[PDB]
């Protein structure tokens, strides 16, 4: 008789597919090493009304798909928005056109003053806490990855490293480290390449310095470290950092920064992670100080 074709089923519009064909490219927003986000229109109908998303791609695939689904699952007001998928694959996620703190804050001085500061550290404190309770680590707390929403809200913006504590463990063991960002790491992480929870307080703690100077480049941990302990050491660079931090260095009180500040900054670089600060008693410290 007549060819046989296949009935078609009721084909229904998914909100989080993104058909390759009409996201295009407009700029690089950042990247390193083995992945990249591009800022992209998502542009169906042609005419450039379409929204504008970041696209995370790599330059790995399953490492990609399992920061998808550490990041498709995490709601809070302080996490960037997933917003879905192009399938290789890539992460597509709101764009914040404000950009990250290290855009931001230079920018921005006249218009942030300490109170809003506190009340950015807070909000970072929230998330991560967050993080925390869904059983995750972050590995790369740092203003780079904190992104303004507005003047009054930020997010974090990036979970490449994010991994999961396995459950009555304290602990994730990491062994891809080449690109570790150690001037933002614990001792215990640089040491023996174990990460807490308590790793990211520390984290947190450089994360707040840069915060509080604005982001400047010549203030970055990495350049004060590194006038600290010398910037010309190549492959022993790591090992005289950890070094440094034994003998109870650490980076110094930022110009401007109220000593009750720096306190609680200082709290968390308690070389034991068990002395350390959490993100809840960090958060009460900043709340007290802004009423
Ligand atoms: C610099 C920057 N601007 C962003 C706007 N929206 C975003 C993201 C943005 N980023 C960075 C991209 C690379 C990783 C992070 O440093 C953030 C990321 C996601 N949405």
């Amino acid at each position: 008789g007549d060819i046989v074709s296949e009935k078609k089923p009721a084909t229904e519009v998914d909100p989080t597919h993104f058909e390759k064909r009409f996201l295009k490219r407009i700029r690089d927003l950042g990247e390193g090493h083995f992945g990249k986000v591009e800022l992209c229109r998502y542009d169906p109908e042609g005419d450039n009304t379409g929204e504008q998303v970041a696209v995370k791609s790599l330059k790995h695939i399953a490492d990609l798909k399992k920061e998808i689904e550490i990041l498709r699952n995490l709601y809070h007001e302080n996490i960037v928005k997933y917003k879905g998928i192009c399938t290789g694959i890539k992460l597509i996620m709101e764009f914040l056109p404000s950009g990250s703190l290290k855009e931001y804050l230079p920018k921005n001085k006249n218009k942030i003053n300490l109170k809003q500061q506190l009340k950015y550290a807070v909000q970072i404190c929230k998330g991560m806490d967050y993080l925390g309770s869904r059983q995750y680590v972050h590995r790369d707390l740092a203003a780079r990855n904190v992104l303004v929403e507005s003047e009054h809200q930020v997010k974090i913006g990036d979970f490449g490293l994010t991994k999961a504590i396995e459950t009555d463990k304290e602990y994730y063991t990491v062994k891809d480290d080449r690109d570790s960002p150690v001037f933002w790491y614990a001792p215990e992480c640089l040491m023996q390449s174990k990460f807490y929870i308590a790793s990211d307080v520390w984290s947190f703690g450089v994360t707040l310095h840069e915060l509080l100077t604005y982001c400047d480049s010549d203030s970055s941990p990495m350049a004060l470290f590194l006038k600290m302990i010398g910037p010309t050491h190549g492959q022993m660079t790591v090992t005289r950092l950890v070094n440094t931090l034994k003998e109870g260095k650490r980076l110094p009180c930022p110009p401007n920064c109220p000593d009750e500040v720096y306190q609680l900054m200082r709290k968390c670089w308690e070389f034991q992670p068990s002395n350390r600060t959490s993100f809840q008693n960090l958060i009460e410290g900043f709340e007290a100080l802004l009423k």
